[PDB]
């Protein structure tokens, strides 16, 4: 029956391509130009390649994969026999498609308002107060605000999502939509893996956090921060607290080495969201890499738009299936944390591009926490102050302390926090945590993992992860914990390649052929083998690993023990 085999995948991929470009196609529409028509045609077309869906997952699950010889179509085949949401009955398929895109809008259109009729919005109004104010009573109002209108808004939606998606993922033979998730990375010891690494990032966490801590208390008064207790999530710079890089100037090492205005650099010297873009394309194109497409620039929304249409601003990559077709949404700010978010969008543009000649089935990364982290590692070199000022963005072992500090800020401050939304979704769809206990249980991990406490107490009716782009989306959320944790170990194993010597944050793989040959070879795979493959020919090994992000902040480290020491800091929190 071999032969049947390789023909069902042939025409599997073939079709595919097809069904899948014209969904891209009405999904970019619905996402560029947020309307009730587009939405309608979104709707249609959902049921349309569902039921392409039921039409060869139904044939695949006729093979016994296990009497077929060759792994790749065994692979594809078993991969073609989940089915996913179209295993729903058609009223519950529609229903649930519905959910999604009512989640989806309510988010990406809701606002907050003042008692005048001034109105924000999420990006950049509300994200920009978060991050340059230093008013604890604004910050509140618009940390407040967007959960009462983005998170209360969700809550009517979720319970019925996670019923319909959890009863997707047990007709697919998971025990759960969570089980289904973690399928992804095809590894047994995932939980206990990812825990075993968290664990190994505590020092350094609960350092920054309680340098941090020791940096609010001094600029918000003793009467709002306690010194041996969690800190009020307001006041990180970032809506989430996720990222704390926005606070800089209220935590530096040292102020009396001063740093540009990389920020207000940019747009001195007339930066726009394109020119970002065309720093990323030269990067990867410096490496050996492959360029955007010409088309590339001429469909991407890099900007919000300014003719009435609403649109899903949170930045995304697409690939429309056919090999030629790539695209980024973005309503990038010109800033140096767009530019980075740029880097990161580009990198899974990369990936499309690399993987684009492979069936359809076996177009993803080696694990979605790699296809988080391409991106990333060339984000880490353009970050560096030499590249910086490469840039002319910017103009001593202090200087040293400030850089590492700034990266921590980012990448130290997001281990938690990426750790814990799907400890809280895992756990939500496993039937452990109730729509009674949602809210409650999400700041328990707040307060476990990130050591955050709500400056404002919760009540009845608030849905704080809601709140938060991926959860109304139902995008995954441990990938972005696997890929910080990985991608500092690619850092280090380009760097290595292009003959790096010295401290590993003062590396710069800037047009580096070696370090390109790499993570061409690796993204080449898709996800036609198991990840420890693609890792081995990045790192020379197989095994995820906390060591090359510890080695990388060490200086760091050093240097946050001895001033929390002095200063008589008490780590963690009750
Ligand atoms: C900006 C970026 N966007 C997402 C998009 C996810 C997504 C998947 C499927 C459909 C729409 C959006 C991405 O990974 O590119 C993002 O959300 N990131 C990057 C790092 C951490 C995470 C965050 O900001 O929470
Ligand atoms: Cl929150
Ligand atoms: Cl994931
Ligand atoms: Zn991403």
């Amino acid at each position: 029956d071999e032969a049947e085999a390789s023909k069902f995948v042939e025409e599997y991929d073939r079709t595919s391509q097809v069904v899948w470009n014209e969904y891209a196609e009405a999904n970019w529409n619905y996402n560029t130009n947020i309307t009730t028509e587009t939405s309608k045609i979104l709707l249609q077309k959902n049921m349309q390649i569902a039921n392409h869906t039921l039409k060869y997952g139904t044939q695949a699950r006729k093979f016994d994969v296990n009497q077929l010889q060759n792994t790749t179509i065994k692979r594809i085949i078993k991969k073609v026999q989940d089915l996913e949401r179209a295993a729903l009955p058609a009223q519950e398929l529609e229903e649930y498609n519905k959910i999604l895109l009512d989640m989806e809008t309510t988010y990406s259109v809701a606002t907050v308002c003042h008692p005048n009729g001034s109105c924000l919005q999420l990006e950049p109004d509300l994200t920009n107060v978060m991050a340059t104010s230093r008013k604890y009573e604004d910050l509140l109002w618009a940390w407040e605000g967007w959960r009462d209108k983005a998170g209360r808004a969700i809550l009517q939606f979720y319970p019925k999502y996670v019923e319909l998606i959890n009863q997707a993922a047990r007709l697919n033979g998971y025990v759960d939509a969570g089980d289904s998730w973690r399928s992804m990375y095809e590894t047994p010891s995932l939980e206990q893996d990812l825990e075993r690494l968290f664990q190994e990032l505590q020092p350094l966490y609960l350092n920054l956090h309680a340098y941090v801590r020791r940096a609010l208390h001094r600029h918000y008064g003793a009467q709002h921060i306690n010194l041996e207790g969690p800190i009020p999530a307001h006041l990180l710079g970032n809506m989430w607290a996720q990222t704390w890089s926005n606070i800089y100037d209220l935590v530096v090492p040292f102020p009396s080495a001063p740093s540009m205005d990389t920020t207000e650099a940019m747009l001195k010297q007339g930066w726009t969201p394109r020119r970002m873009f065309k720093e990323a394309d030269d990067f990867f194109t410096s490496l050996g890499l492959l360029p955007v497409p010409p088309e590339f620039w001429n469909k991407s929304m890099l900007e919000k738009p300014t003719d009435g249409r609403e649109v899903v601003c949170h930045a995304s990559a697409w690939d429309f299936y056919n090999g030629k077709d790539f695209r980024i949404k973005q309503c990038t700010t010109v800033n140096l944390e767009d530019l980075v978010v740029a880097h990161h969008e580009m990198g899974h543009i990369q990936y499309f591009m690399q993987y684009k000649d492979l069936p359809v089935a076996l177009r993803e990364g080696a694990n979605p926490g790699f296809h988080e982290a391409i991106g990333d590692v060339l984000a880490l070199s353009v970050s560096t102050p030499k590249h910086l000022h490469s840039l002319n963005l910017l103009s001593s072992d202090e200087h040293d302390i400030n850089f590492l500090m700034k990266m921590a800020l980012d990448k130290i401050a997001f281990i938690p926090f990426s750790y814990l939304v799907d400890q809280w979704r895992w756990r939500v769809f496993d039937g452990s945590i109730t729509k009674e206990n949602y809210n409650q249980e999400w700041w328990s991990l707040r307060l476990k993992y990130q050591g955050l406490c709500p400056p404002v107490p919760r009540t009845q009716g608030d849905f704080d992860p809601g709140a938060k782009f991926h959860i109304p989306s139902s995008v995954p959320y441990i990938r972005y914990f696997v890929s910080f944790i990985i991608q500092f170990q690619f850092h280090e194993a380009l760097c290595q390649a292009a003959g790096h010597t010295g401290p590993l944050h003062k590396c710069d793989i800037y047009q580096s052929k070696e370090a390109g040959q790499r993570l061409a070879t690796a993204m080449k795979l898709g996800f036609s083998r198991p990840w420890p493959e693609a890792m081995q020919l990045i790192t020379g090994q197989p095994n995820m690993s906390a060591s090359a992000m510890l080695s990388y902040f060490k200086p760091l480290l050093d240097w946050l023990r001895t001033e929390n020491e002095l200063h008589g800091e008490k780590l963690g929190w009750p």
